[PDB]
């Protein structure tokens, strides 16, 4: 059988319908978002930063675009400047301020095609962002999922400014990643279609260039759910939410089954993040809408946020 771990689990903060996108910025603020939160039945999610000592919560952002609510779910960092690069399901991508301030990023493509609404996000080392979008076209058009149809996308948004459709016709895509070679180079991208139980690979050949895309890794379980966020730790070892299954599945760097799993004191995991130089996990979930905390046996993959611009001196 595949070995599990039952690490002590610290609760952090509650509260917080659909929590999601646990993230740390420059600063070694910690932000969650609720993208659950409605308002009289219409969507009202919130981007919120996290006292760590307290478990408080700081509304520092509320996103609505001509007057439809947005629906944050999940973040990356950015390197060169501290703002928050969000993935929103009713919204597209959003670059968020820690003043509160927003901008869409995108109403179209680099085909002139409406955006999907977007669920997560990964940041490789050249700056180039990996989006899964698994909603059907932003606001103002009417929502929908791609749970049972296969028309979830995958996009890169650029360095250059280019939101290229990489690939689609996934059921559900959610959680993201991108491997690295110890010389920086991004060479795989990893994408979870939650329901489907798959985890999808990639070669990566360049900004927005993916290739040879096979099915990476089994998750296991036949629960409402399946693989949500992911991220990778300092060995190359891919954690990743296995929601409903009440485990964390921890893949090694080739794939296939998982080698460990961790278990949780809930059964919804959504997502997960280290903190920097740390082997602390963040992990959020929605069988209590709440954020808790445990101890990894190593620490995580530096974030593109954490990484050298000029290189090692
Ligand atoms: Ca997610
Ligand atoms: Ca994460």
């Amino acid at each position: 059988e595949i070995p599990v771990i039952e690490p002590l689990f610290t609760k952090v903060t509650e509260d917080i319908p659909g929590a999601e996108g646990p993230v740390f910025d420059k600063n070694g603020d910690f932000y969650i978002v609720a993208p659950d939160v409605e308002v009289n039945g219409k969507p009202a999610g919130e981007i919120l930063r996290i006292d760590l000592k307290t478990g408080k919560k700081t509304v520092i952002c509320k996103p609505e675009v001509n007057g439809y609510g947005g629906i944050p779910a999940g973040c990356q960092c950015d390197r060169d400047a501290n703002q928050l690069f969000v993935a929103d399901m009713r919204l597209g991508l959003l670059v968020v301020q820690t003043d509160g301030t927003f901008e869409e990023i995108a109403k179209k493509d680099s085909e002139g095609r409406r955006m999907q609404g977007c669920n997560d996000c990964a940041f490789d080392y050249e700056g180039n962002l990996w989006i899964t979008a698994p909603a059907g076209e932003v606001a103002p058009a009417d929502a929908t999922a791609s749970m049972q149809e296969k028309f979830g996308s995958i996009y890169c948004f650029t360095t250059d400014g280019q939101m290229i459709q990489v690939d689609t016709a996934f059921q559900f895509p959610n959680g993201i990643a991108v491997r690295h070679m110890n010389d920086g180079r991004p060479y795989q991208l990893i994408v979870a279609e939650m329901p489907t139980k798959k985890l999808w690979s990639y070669d990566i050949k360049g900004p927005a260039k993916i290739e040879n895309k096979k099915v990476w890794g089994h998750i296991p379980g036949t629960h409402e759910g399946g693989a949500d966020g992911m991220d990778f730790d300092e060995d190359n070892n891919l954690l990743v939410a296995n929601w409903g299954s009440s485990h964390i599945e921890v893949f090694g760097p080739d794939g296939g089954q998982p080698k460990m799993r961790i278990r949780c004191p809930f059964e919804k995991p959504s997502n997960l993040h280290f903190k920097p130089q740390t082997k602390t996990i963040f992990v959020t979930e929605h069988e209590n809408n709440a954020v808790w905390k445990f101890e990894w046996q190593r620490n995580g993959k530096k974030q593109y946020c954490e990484t050298l611009k000029f290189g090692i001196f």
